[PDB]
């Protein structure tokens, strides 16, 4: 049980009612590491909202906290930006090697991805791009990576 | 619809009717790849029986055959010494980046995995290693390169 | 038509008047990679100079301007400090992705450029070491990664 | 001054008459890198053909031989196979770094090249892929390596 | 012959228990690997995990005028670990392709306080200064990666 | 406590000097690199690049229930580079993902013997032999490499 997990579903549309297709995605992906999910959180495309989103769960002492959507460069990812505000240090390591397994396996938005990584307060908080593929890439790249920093946290 | 996908998994208990946890997975990634599987083939860690398995589905006609297992160094993991006579070029390529990849997310069965692929007939043929997250993984870095493959055997 | 380009080339000796070497080159690989080329702008090293040149290109409205030189560590090489500003959004994948594969062609200036890589405006920025051997790679490893950002920006 | 280098172009329509657009690249590529090259030589996709043209220039004592096509896999992509009978010895590490970087700037038929690299007699052969991008991004790769092994065999 | 010297340089080791007088584990292997690189090594210094002392020990070597700093330990996540802090005020340029560099190579070694290690490069006056994780994998790995790196960089300044 | 002793290793060091009595400079290097690892270390051997003395060596490490060879030298290009020839010989399977990972980090690192290194890796009988380059560079970087994948390999066996 490495610990316990919140997804955070970036994307206006899933806000807005429409049929989450990430969520139970990294749900299962979570699951599978060792962590508890304790759910799924849509918010929109909107810098407050994701903030807030982050914020109240670093505060509720969740131990990893896995972003999907947003980092692109369209106007409204603004995940990476909501992220750096909450953020009080950055692990640098965890983005490059999402964005180099992305680039090697051709998933363009998760090898260009702006998303971040870094330590806020007790909890991980890990940006990842919006498509299925980044999705899955980047939950295989952060496996190892994730269990290391929530034990060194503890 | 980018071509017709069987699976193969190598195991001794599966084949003797023990829970199958591969080919569910195996089938799911190519469904979602654009493939239309076929079905999943359940073999024992024999040489012969693997060998027989991988030739019906080129014989078969089917554009990608990926098994899953055998491919560690135990006397028993056996399905690379099967897949190479069924070849008629390999492509080193994909086995390669299959490593690469998984030795950077710290996946050892797959940065280690012995197994082959290449082309047979007019079937593209992929073994991967037996590790939930070595299929997860192998299957992410396959789905650039089987695609252009098949595409330039049509 | 992917869309149009312009080269600034960072060079004191240029600047004022002696052969341009990478100018032409950049306007080569551009243009090969489907790129309108509006031209070449040299400038002298200077942190003003630089950063005016590439304010300019944005506010004429040019899709992509890759710069080359001035991304060393002398006290002359000022070129990241000067695009620093004029960036809104930076995409350190594409930074990463140039470094990277400098470093393993043994391409030591642009393994460990310090060139920036971003959007201003609906500008694609990118800052390119000064060797030939830099430009060539880092077009190669740039040519993926601007196609897929300027649609994005479009 | 690192050697004299032959260009082999594996083409049926080049042979056949038609523009080379591969041999000048390479002949331009290599000449910057320091090779004198002696010229290019065009030849049909034929096992024979491509044999006698590499064995010619080993028995003539060329430092480096690069061919240029014929390393995919359809029927007619024999370059490996032509290559694999003439060579003494294999340089593993070429043929995978040039993969490697062909996968991760996205040029696939340069990351799945069968292509074959190694020594025969004193000469240094490589085969690259045919699309002008895998000749470009095969070169950038190749320049350190080829100089090393020319001065060992020196 | 001292003609294919590369230039001076200083380790800084981060541990508090070395800092209070524990058998220093890492200053000598860092020594034996400058040395072997072609470094004329000033010597070894022990400091705490406290961002004045850690930037107190940095700043001497600057105005010493040592051509490459690496330091060792503190660039961890737990709260202690504030070496790459410290390092950020006295940098005046960072190189991110040698903290990149070091990272790749320690995430396909295996080796996870290197590949997540959150150390800092740069230029700080016309110094080099790396900081490595502290495992003995990190510093070795981190040096084998460095050594092409350094000597260019030092050639540049 | 020997509780985390991954196994026994052996040294095969490739060197013509070395095998007419030079000073070695690689086997105590590998074998402080082994030690460190949780190896324990049988010894190093000396031999000549000849193809049927390094075969021998090799054999009778295998013979002798040895778990890691370690072999240094002869893998570049010149026609006395027979360490991989005379290793194809005694390898039941080729581990090609060792050889790769060492390559490919041999070449982000600089080190152009271990990016090009045709040394091999695999299994004979019980025993996993993995040939490196023989520059203090290639041993180094080729051991950082290894040490994740060896203990794997022996584990499995
Ligand atoms: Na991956
Ligand atoms: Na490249
Ligand atoms: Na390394």
């Amino acid at each position: 049980v490495v610990g316990r997990a919140l997804v955070v579903v970036v994307d206006d549309r899933t806000a807005h009612g429409d049929e989450d297709h990430s969520g139970p995605l990294v749900t299962e992906l979570l699951t599978e590491a060792g962590f508890v999910v304790d759910g799924v959180v849509a918010v929109e495309a909107d810098e407050v909202d994701i903030r807030n989103a982050l914020n109240t769960a670093v505060i509720g002492g969740v131990d990893l906290v896995v972003s999907v959507g947003g980092t692109g460069v369209t106007p409204r990812d603004v995940t990476p930006e909501s992220t750096r505000e909450i953020l009080d240090r950055e692990i640098l390591g965890i983005a490059e090697a999402i964005r180099a397994s992305g680039l090697s396996a051709g998933i363009i938005d998760a090898g260009l991805s702006r998303g971040l990584a870094g330590v806020s307060g007790s909890t991980l908080v890990v940006n990842l791009a919006g498509s299925r593929y980044a999705v899955r890439d980047g939950m295989a790249t952060l496996n190892p990576l994730a269990a290391h920093i929530i034990g060194q946290l503890s």
